[PDB]
């Protein structure tokens, strides 16, 4: 709207995507969140190609700061660029809308979860080494994901996993899974929160690798949930008891050290994912398929 600073405005122009360029079809709805309901969409780009899209409608913006701190991180979003991550390709302003790209196979964990499928053991290692390569890339530019989970990687049509659900698409597109601090008021995924998270409320890389662990565990049992008999607030109590994860069923012996390496009590001790791209691509590799 008008009481937009201009050069905030001027700023974010490489990032925003006009009417005439975007066709949004607004009548099916494909995906939904809290911040908004998710649509498929076409961009017209330079050549006048239909590049397709996922275009997210965010609902429940109130008032003018709200959308100066929405631009202010497309701008950095946008210059973000690594193969196992979710690009921006843009905002409309002309409900904002945010444009990002169409993932064929939807989130991980319904690829995963789609009795249709059959991925096997190497691929479901490999959809969790190409998680690590992102989460790399992220940690590189000292960016801290907070909600890393198999619902909230995609998957595209060359089976290319990007880790979303972060910078203009941050939602929960699984409420189930998320809790309210009871002094604070922010939104929890529990059961992929480090210990330290849960205790006092801090994130950082060594908390994302923590949640890469239970991303594992997630793929070797092809997207059970975690944790099922125990109670959303009762999981910090199990935690300290010192306990974690049982072994999967199908999780080769040395990948599930990796998850419980990713586990330690201490974040400085847990493995860097660039520690952890080193170790699970050896993993990976001595499967057949
Ligand atoms: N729902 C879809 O078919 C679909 C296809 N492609 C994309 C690309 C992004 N989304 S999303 O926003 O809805 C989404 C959905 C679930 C998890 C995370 C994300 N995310 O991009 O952060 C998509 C959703």
């Amino acid at each position: 709207l008008s009481a937009l600073n201009p050069e905030l405005v001027q700023a974010v122009q490489h990032v925003v995507i006009g009417p005439s360029s975007l066709i949004v079809h607004f009548n099916e709805v494909i995906g939904r969140g809290h911040f908004g309901c998710v649509y498929h969409g076409t961009l017209l780009d330079n050549d006048g190609k239909k590049i397709h899209c996922a275009v997210k409608s965010l609902n429940r913006i109130t008032d003018i700061g709200e959308v100066s701190q929405f631009l202010t991180e497309g701008i950095i979003m946008k210059d973000f660029s690594h193969p196992n991550v979710l690009s921006l390709l843009g905002i409309c302003l002309r409900s904002p809308l945010v444009v990002l790209p169409y993932m064929k196979h939807g989130d991980l964990r319904n690829f995963i979860r789609n009795e249709t499928h059959n991925p096997t053991v190497k691929d479901l290692i490999g959809f969790g080494l190409q998680v690590a390569k992102g989460m790399k890339y992220l940690a590189s530019k000292k960016f801290v994901h907070r909600d890393l989970a198999a619902r909230n990687c995609m998957l595209d049509e060359k089976f290319t996993v990007k880790v979303a659900d972060f910078g203009l698409a941050r939602d929960m597109y699984d409420k189930e899974y998320y809790s309210v601090h009871n002094k604070t008021g922010a939104k929890l995924p529990v059961k992929w929160m480090a210990l330290e998270s849960l205790q006092t409320q801090k994130f950082t890389t060594k908390s994302d690798v923590w949640s890469f662990g239970v991303l594992l565990w997630e793929l070797m049992t092809r997207g059970a949930p975690p944790y099922p008999d125990v109670n959303t607030f009762d999981i910090t109590v199990y935690l300290l008891q010192g306990r974690r994860l049982l072994q999967p069923e199908y999780c080769p012996d040395p990948l599930y050290e990796v998850m419980l390496k990713c586990w330690h009590p201490k974040a400085e001790m847990r493995p860097s994912f660039s520690e952890l791209v080193s170790r699970i691509s050896a993993i990976f590799s001595t499967f057949i398929g």
